[PDB]
């Protein structure tokens, strides 16, 4: 993988490699997403979930949400990638989390970036001001939060008002990942990814983790690609056989446009090459990543 990395860097062909992936990516219909009645349920007109992999809400009225199930068979992990909830789809968002039995939510964007809203404030910012989603009959409360320099982890209590049942949801919010950009370093990214892994949120005993950014494809795709490749390197007899370009094409069978720039693709290689050191037994990199990330 790093041999390929070196060659691409030397040739300066990242844009070409990336364009080839865009050209070869699957193109499946998004008929439901495009129905007139779903116009206000989509944040961006050019980012829709494929019908075959879309997550269906459990309701007779309208079961649509701009979200896709990415099921990576070999890696044995599923992720739900979705757009940043809109003011009218926050209830749908949490209904999906409840129905799919998700334990964690990974947010890679900020509500406002460079003066523009990119996502609705779908969770409570104050413990004393909980939220009620009347359309889906759910209540959400901020229990606590651990604020680090570039990411915050929150403990949320989600309650199904119909049954009084409650569940703890972990919110992993990466706050310094610019739009169409990359994390400050492979170290800061990996430190965060392993925080999510360590929480148990990605365990197969839970429903798929919900990952989102603004459109749910650029930053969200980078996060999932790196995680899946690391999973495969740890599982295969020979980790050097992991073809990140092939893994990305496989993921794009489930949702369009995953990885939005050639540099996010290059960053994925770097994150996986760096992350591989831990997978192969290096006991000092995890700690090194934390120091490098300056999370305190
Ligand atoms: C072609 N063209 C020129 C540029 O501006 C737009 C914006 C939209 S639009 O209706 O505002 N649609 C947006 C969709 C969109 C929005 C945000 C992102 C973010 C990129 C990232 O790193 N993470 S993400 O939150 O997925 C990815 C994709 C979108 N589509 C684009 C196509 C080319 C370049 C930038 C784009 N942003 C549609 C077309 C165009
Ligand atoms: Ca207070």
């Amino acid at each position: 993988m790093e041999k390929e990395f070196e060659q691409i860097d030397k040739s300066g062909s990242w844009a070409a490699i990336y364009q080839d992936i865009r050209h070869e990516a699957s193109d499946f219909p998004c008929r439901v997403a495009k129905l007139p009645k779903n116009k206000n349920r989509n944040r961006y007109r050019d980012v829709s979930p494929f019908d075959h992999s879309r997550i269906k809400l459990h309701q007779e009225d309208n079961d649509y949400i701009n979200a896709s199930l990415i099921k990576m068979e070999e890696a044995q992990r599923s992720y739900i990638l979705t757009q940043g909830p809109l003011p009218n789809t926050c209830g749908h968002f949490w209904e999906m989390v409840w129905e799919q039995k998700s334990r964690g939510v990974v947010m890679l964007n900020r509500v406002m970036e460079k003066g523009s809203l990119k996502c609705a404030q779908y969770w409570p910012q104050k413990e004393e001001k909980e939220m009620i989603f009347e359309d889906t009959n759910l209540k959400l409360t901020l229990i606590s939060e651990d604020i680090k320099s570039y990411y915050t982890v929150r403990q949320l209590e989600l309650e199904n008002l119909t049954t009084q049942e409650t569940r703890e949801i972990l919110h992993f919010h990466y706050t310094t990942w610019p739009d169409f950009g990359v994390p400050e370093s492979p170290a800061s990214f990996l430190n965060f990814l392993f925080k999510v892994r360590e929480s148990g949120s990605l365990s197969p005993e839970h429903g798929p983790v919900v990952v989102h950014c603004s459109a749910g494809i650029g930053r969200s795709g980078t996060f999932c690609l790196a995680d899946t490749c690391l999973l495969l390197m740890d599982k295969r007899k020979d980790p050097s056989s992991v073809d990140i370009k092939k893994v990305l094409l496989e993921m794009r069978k489930f949702r369009m446009g995953l990885i939005q720039t050639a540099d996010q693709l290059r960053f994925s290689y770097l994150a996986v090459i760096e992350g591989a050191k831990f997978i192969m037994g290096d006991s000092s990199v995890q700690d090194q990543w934390k120091e490098l990330s300056h999370e305190d």
